[PDB]
């Protein structure tokens, strides 16, 4: 029986909301928060990883073009291949393409292997929120009612399952007879409720959420 | 340990070559390629499945845009969702978009799961080829030599791992020194080695044919 809410906010296993600025780089952002929390879930630590090292190193052979967008699988894959991925604190963000930086001495993580989930299923998507921990998914954020969000369950009927933004949904729940996702975004504390969207659930894969979710995990 | 050479035609799993014609279909052809083969391990029988039936029905909550592209891992949950896939004689190809015109009469197979491999792991796909079936895979064929082949082994300097055309592996081999996949087109037996492209195995995941691979299974 799964719980009837989550957060994994309230567990440490989520960081500061990050802002992406004028590059494409969500998928990055939604890799390193999935890695995140399976981090703190390892090791007790609590560490923003390189959403930078990313966006410069896990390029052309992963299937990603950096400020132009990419894949969190392939990022999951470089990150296994790599043997590691810098703290953001060491390979900073910059919103720009940039030349290869990795550099083991600043490793803050390993990836062992990831997890793709079935499409559109919302129950093994919510399956995985409980007993894994924080989701990494797309989502149609190109209408302009999702950039001008601020409270309440986002249900946006011209919403397709045609995704184009990579976030992290980090919980579920019910808000007045509502039901959904807790996503965080990349568009910095202003976006939402502090960066932060609460996007409708089991309302017929609303926006895409539950079409391309994946995890990474980290054996020992 | 695994055979140096496998073809699924040897194994009778394999139906005669298609022909998608002006419709960007491939995603479809590879999809009931792949559950072809699953349909004849499982039934006995080698049967044409609807490539338009996925056309026309797994669409826009798919992810799919019918000839203008898709997915074949949406197109096997369309299958598990839908409870079956009519097969081709029931609802043959024309290669355009048409209105979803399935019915459960004409059911040839039905789908109860898929599985993604890992990106760009060319041993997890022979793997795969040799234990499993055919496998769905994506690869670049944005090149004028992917059009012009006609034999041996194809090798394109240029070729990346940014994936557009869906195809299907029936086998691996090499051709005195030069490893390759044996791949099925869909575009009709006048294409390469009639219907079929031998491409460059174990050459870094050349034209990313080892990106984004994925096989259907049936319930036994
Ligand atoms: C950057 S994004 O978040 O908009 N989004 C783009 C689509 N991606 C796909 C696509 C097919 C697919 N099949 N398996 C896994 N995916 N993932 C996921 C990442
Ligand atoms: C039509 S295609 O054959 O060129 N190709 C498009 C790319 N597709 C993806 C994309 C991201 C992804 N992430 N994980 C799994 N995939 N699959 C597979 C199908």
């Amino acid at each position: 029986i799964l719980p009837d809410s989550v957060d994994w906010r309230e567990k440490g296993c989520v960081t500061e909301v990050k802002y992406q600025g004028s590059c494409g780089a969500c998928w990055a952002f939604s890799a390193v928060g999935a890695l995140e929390a399976q981090l703190k879930l390892k090791t007790g630590k609590l560490v923003s990883l390189s959403a930078q090292n990313l966006v410069d190193c896990s390029t052309e052979k992963y299937g990603n073009k950096g400020c132009n967008g990419g894949f969190m699988t392939t990022a999951f894959q470089y990150i296994i291949d790599n043997k590691g991925i810098d703290s953001d604190a060491s390979y900073p963000y910059k919103a720009m393409d940039q030349k290869c930086q990795y550099d083991s001495k600043y490793r803050a993580a390993t990836c062992s292997k990831y997890t793709e989930l079935p499409y559109g299923r919302e129950d093994v998507l919510k399956e995985a929120v409980a007993n894994k921990g924080p989701v990494s998914v797309g989502v149609d954020a190109r209408h302009p009612s999702f950039f001008l969000y601020r409270s309440g369950v986002y249900y946006e009927p011209s919403c397709t399952q045609n995704v184009n933004h990579g976030v992290l949904v980090v919980g579920y729940g019910d808000l007045n007879g509502k039901e959904y996702w807790l996503v965080k975004n990349s568009w910095g504390h202003n976006f939402g409720e502090e960066g932060y969207i609460r996007m409708a659930r089991n309302k017929g894969n609303h926006c895409g959420i539950a079409s391309f979710p994946s995890y990474p995990e980290i054996h020992h």
